[PDB]
């Protein structure tokens, strides 16, 4: 009669919090989605064994068309878990999912875990500071998206940061990289000429944030274009004017150039 | 030779992550602040007795003053771990303390939790569309904070949502409710006159995320202003231009009036 969204985390089966994993053992049923972004430090069966039960993978077609049909039904006379990476509901679909269930008479219940969007706080940027946030699509056919160039445009014009998501094929499992997200905002800024993403402007890569050895590189574009961040998920930030604590914090632990402390802040 | 800022989350104990807890547990000292925020469902001896350790509740001074000479002396010849509400580096500036570790010769990792800023996402609006945010102060003495009322204004100029965290006296054990910063809001209004934030603002005040039974709460300031929302922390949103769906959320969810179903663009 329970469903209980639950939170896997960031990057391995450790990000679960206590509370959560406590949650899912005691469930009679446990269901689990990847397509809104995978875990790349660990793998289903190292989820499976954690929990103690076995979990069915349901695509993003068995949830936004039939999570009444799949998830519901069983929820009515059990407990149930529903898990996801990172922290539930933050995906912009998964918040109507709690009114499928109140429609349907269940009662579900929210068990938090880290986000991507308060885990970006290890780059040294204020949370305060982050504007509106996008993700960046790879062009396909005649489609050549580029609202997210918009979006840096509006937030550093009023000195805020922009926290940019990168392009994931979930089944295809492929992942864009941060070197590819500036190649093609670097396309996009010789299309739109707004001076907004350059050689010479500064960014902030963070690579599998929740791990205990991430990746944190600032820099400007021409130095980090061709660099090696590591294997994915990348999440790339466009700073907009630093305050000079946000400044030293990049040099000194994201290896950023001295210079942003006179050209930046 | 190392230090850990591991996030305790955001009601109880049970909010820290697996990887916190076993990480915990190996630490040699477990220092501790709870100033930065409220933690409503637990208490430090919960906490001592979930990690197996004893805590040193370290005061914002102890912190900002002399983590250097408290904290950092220790981690030179053993594991310590520095324990913090919510996330350890979001809406503090906990940041900074990774430059003293550093220049210390001290080795330091952080280990995320579940925070407020991304729990925002169980009240059905999507957190991408969160703006630049801000903190309502107390006034002091003829001191009167006032520039959160101009972020509201930004963003809500974007079409933006704006995240409001509330004040906090920790010695006083004082936690500013959403009511009384509604109050401060309106009191800002008749000082500037922007109408920015009036008594037929739509608002979202989320109390005690973390628990299993939070207060979610949406609707007109003029109806909510003088609603108990229960015990603290509480955090206020005044949202801006609401999709279909975020609407319908806090309507079916948040209990809010039935006339925000339909958006006005
Ligand atoms: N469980 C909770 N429910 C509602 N508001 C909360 C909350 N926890 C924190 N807050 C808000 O956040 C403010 C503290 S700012 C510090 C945030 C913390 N580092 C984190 O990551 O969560 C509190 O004053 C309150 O306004």
């Amino acid at each position: 009669m329970v469903l209980y969204f639950i939170g896997l985390g960031l990057y391995d089966e450790r990000d679960i919090t206590v509370k959560g994993l406590e949650i899912a053992k005691k469930c009679d049923y446990v269901f689990a989605e990847f397509y809104t972004s995978l875990m790349a430090g660990t793998t289903l069966g190292r989820i499976q064994k954690l929990i103690g039960k076995e979990i069915r993978v349901l695509s993003r077609e068995d949830v936004e068309l039939n999570f009444e049909n799949i998830v519901l039904p069983l929820a009515k006379e059990n407990d149930v878990a529903f898990l996801t990476p990172g922290d539930p509901l933050v995906a912009t679909t998964h918040a109507e999912l709690r009114i499928r269930a109140k429609r349907a008479g269940v009662e579900s219940y929210v068990i938090h875990a880290p986000s991507i969007y308060s885990a970006v706080g290890i780059t040294g940027l204020h949370i305060y500071k982050f504007g509106k946030s996008a993700t960046v699509a790879y062009p396909e056919g005649n489609w050549f998206p580029t609202s997210y160039y918009d979006v840096i445009k509006e937030n550093a014009e009023r000195g805020l940061h922009t926290l940019l998501f990168l392009d994931i094929k979930a089944e295809k499992r492929m992942y864009m990289t941060a070197n590819e997200a500036m190649e093609l905002l670097l396309k996009v800024e010789d299309m739109k000429k707004g001076g907004v993403f350059t050689d010479d402007t500064l960014v902030v890569v963070l690579a599998r944030a929740g791990s205990l050895n991430p990746t944190i590189r600032a820099g400007y574009v021409k130095d980090l274009i061709r660099e090696d961040f590591g294997d994915p998920p990348h999440i790339l930030i466009v700073p907009g004017k630093l305050h000079i604590v946000e400044a030293e914090y990049l040099v000194e632990i994201a290896g950023a150039p001295r210079e942003i402390l006179r050209v930046n802040v």
